């Protein structure tokens, strides 16, 4: 069967009306939905590590990130790890990129692509222009980003594609990515109705710890960067000038602008579903090709007043993934297997009647498109943000996560000993930008039945000596036994074993 993998840039679960949160009422992804109404939703699908460049690798190479070596958005993936489309290809698939490219070399590994890499009048690279190679073979398009980069697929489809051989293409929104810009025909969509503010947008009390607040609250200024003018150097309110007089209207005023903004950029994307749809129906291909889609990570949507991703939190960890594989009779249907990011490529190769390739870090969960709970399947997943503090002042952190429990440890160095001590938002250098400098070592433990929101940190709770003793010797097992010690990093090495014995 073909496949085709859809992926919208930080399009975060929230923001998805099939998993019912407090936006569902708004109805922000009718055609999402409607995907989801004949497919599996997964519920507890998380990154590994809550960063573009990042997670894509971890997608492309079914590896982690300390193995595939994309640790954040600073770096690049080697044209010779793309294991993905490399392992479809020798399926005999023809293969095709279309969209928003974040692993910056050439898609040199797919027999068509057209890129980028923005949101009106698009340029893209692309190997369809025959005298000119990467990165100089630049076509210009009129109009906006998801109507133009949803008609690359189409056109690839109706003009390009062998109609003899199955096809697997990846399609990348570059919405609804900061800085939100949607389509102007949107610019009255929800103007008129509230977006519902979450509580924690306002009470943090008992959320976080001193790795992220400070002893004594004396770090809310500068960790974690908010909706609200919490931050001294970077937050909604202060970058939308809002100034009613009272804070917390200035706080309410800035999420409802930002999830307004947010929302009509899911909303050109959801519209130019139906379309990308309408047309695979059409053409006869919704009963032959698998469709799978998702976001590369979930965002902060204000929660905890805090914005972006890279955060272990829930709304940034967790994946929205719906598939919908045409032979299977899991339609309509939620399915709450732990699975990662690492375990798509895997899952694709065998749905496409491969083999999971032996050298990626994830496993294949094809089975639970069988009805069936794929064998020996994790319950715990492993989580690591590396990028200590850049842009948004979020401390570098490793964690596990059960289906009960979420264990995370505040390690606040970052890896690159040369990074330490620069400026943490390059655009404020001599101008207050804090600095990249070790931040406070804790834990956070969440007990995610009674507290699924993470209101509160219970790691110092007497009533949870156990739980925690458990989850510290769990996450200690599982760092070692996928390989991501620190051997190189000696200095994160001594904090990660001294905090875990
Ligand atoms: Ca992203
Ligand atoms: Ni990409
Ligand atoms: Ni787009």
């Amino acid at each position: 069967m073909n496949v085709i993998f859809i992926m919208s840039d930080d399009h975060t679960s929230q923001a998805i009306g099939a998993y019912g949160s407090h936006l569902a009422k708004l109805n922000p992804t009718p055609n999402i939905d409607e995907l989801a109404s004949d497919g599996v939703v997964f519920d507890n699908c998380f990154c590994t590590n809550s960063i573009s460049t990042p997670s894509r690798a971890c997608i492309m190479t079914g590896q982690y990130s300390h193995h595939n070596e994309v640790l954040t958005l600073d770096e690049k993936l080697d044209v010779d790890r793309q294991y993905l489309v490399k392992e479809f290809s020798k399926m005999g698939y023809q293969t095709a990129m279309v969209g928003k490219w974040h692993l910056k070399n050439e898609p040199a590994n797919f027999d068509y692509y057209k890129v980028l890499n923005e949101y009106f009048n698009p340029t893209f690279l692309t190997n369809e222009i025959s005298n000119k190679e990467w990165p100089k073979n630049q076509v210009k398009t009129n109009g906006y980003s998801s109507d133009v980069i949803t008609n690359i697929t189409i056109d690839w489809l109706k003009n390009r594609r062998d109609k003899n051989k199955p096809f697997f293409l990846m399609h990348h929104y570059k919405a609804p990515h900061d800085m939100f810009e949607y389509a102007p025909r949107y610019k009255y969509y929800l103007e008129d109705t509230e977006v519902p503010v979450p509580e924690s947008l306002y009470n943090q009390d008992g959320w976080g710890s001193e790795a992220t607040r400070g002893k004594n609250d004396s770090l809310r200024h500068f960790i974690g960067t908010s909706i609200s003018r919490r931050h001294e150097n970077r937050s909604y309110a202060e970058d939308y000038k809002i100034n009613t007089g009272d804070p917390k209207k200035d706080t309410y005023e800035a999420y409802q602008r930002y999830l307004k903004d947010y929302l009509r950029c899911v909303k050109g994307v959801d519209d130019n579903l139906k379309r990308l749809f309408d047309y695979l129906k059409k053409e006869g291909l919704w009963e032959n090709t698998i469709i799978v889609y998702t976001g590369d990570q979930g965002m902060m949507l204000g929660e905890h007043d805090l914005q972006d991703k890279r955060w272990m939190y829930d709304e940034s960890m967790r994946m929205p993934f719906i598939v919908r594989d045409p032979k299977s009779k899991q339609r309509g249907v939620h399915n709450d297997l732990m699975i990662n990011n690492i375990d798509f490529a895997p899952t694709l190769i065998e749905l496409a009647g491969g083999k999971a390739p032996k050298y990626m870090d994830g496993k294949s969960f094809a089975d639970v498109f069988e009805g069936k709970t794929p064998a020996n399947w994790k319950d715990e997943v492993y989580y690591r943000y590396w990028m200590h503090m850049i842009h948004h002042d979020i401390p570098a952190h490793i964690g596990i996560r059960t289906k009960d429990y979420k264990l995370i440890l505040f390690y606040g160095r970052h890896y690159d000993e040369k990074t330490m001590g620069t400026p943490s938002m390059w655009w404020l250098r001599d101008k207050g930008s804090h600095k990249v400098v070790q931040t406070p070592v804790a834990f956070e433990l969440y007990d995610l039945k009674k507290d699924p929101m993470e209101m509160k940190n219970v790691a110092n709770d007497p009533e949870y000596k156990d739980v925690l003793k458990d989850m510290k010797v769990r996450l200690a097992k599982l760092r070692e036994k996928v390989g991501d010690t620190d051997e190189k990093y000696p200095k994160i090495k001594a904090i990660i074993d001294n905090a875990l014995k």
